């Protein structure tokens, strides 16, 4: 009954749709139409209080559209999400948490930084290099894998109990 509006953001490809996917209906999609942008809800049990997810999962080429803008200022709490195998999307992570910091008007957002697709061979972001940039935010990291399931449930509920510390 208390709700979340959740965001999730991160280059096209990282595999936002494939996490949120997997969130809500438990199963992997390979090749998630990219160019869709929509939110989701699900009621789920986290550290034992029930609470109401709404989650968008966006998408598109976007210089700061407003629409943006809007949905950013309603988040509260984000989801930034790169892939392991994909060093141009962990180089946009300042650039998402510039912007939600813009937006928020703060220094401590509810955030989550997730490396996904951990179940891929050939690794080009260090673990360690992820590790430092969340430490030097102050917030949690979580390796997910979208296919396989790991990490997918941790990184929401990390994010959820991310809101509910601040
Ligand atoms: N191997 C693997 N592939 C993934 C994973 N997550 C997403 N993908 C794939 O990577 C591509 C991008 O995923 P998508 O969910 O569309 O990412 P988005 O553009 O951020 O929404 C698709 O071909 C997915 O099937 C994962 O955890 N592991
Ligand atoms: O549903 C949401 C979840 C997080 C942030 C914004 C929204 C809103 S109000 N949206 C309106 C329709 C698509 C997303
Ligand atoms: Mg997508």
């Amino acid at each position: 009954m208390t709700e979340y509006k959740l965001v999730v953001v991160g280059a096209g490809g990282v595999g936002k749709s494939a996490l949120t996917i997997q969130l809500i209906q438990n199963h992997f999609v390979d090749e998630y139409d990219p160019t869709i942008e929509d939110s989701y809800r699900k009621q789920v049990v986290i550290d034992g209080e029930t609470c109401l997810l709404d989650i968008l999962d966006t998408a598109g080429q976007e210089e700061y559209s407003a629409m943006r803008d809007q949905y950013m200022r309603t988040g509260e709490g984000f989801l930034c999400v790169f892939a392991i195998n994909n060093t141009k999307s962990f180089e946009d992570i300042h650039h998402y948490r510039e912007q939600i910091k813009r937006v928020k008007d703060s220094e401590d957002v509810p955030m989550v930084l997730v490396g996904n697709k951990s179940d891929l061979p050939s690794r080009t972001v260090d673990t360690k290099q992820a590790q430092d940039l969340a430490r030097s935010y102050g917030i949690p990291f979580i390796e997910t894998s979208a296919k396989t399931r790991q990490g997918v449930d941790d990184a929401f509920y990390t994010l959820v109990r991310e809101i509910r510390k601040h």
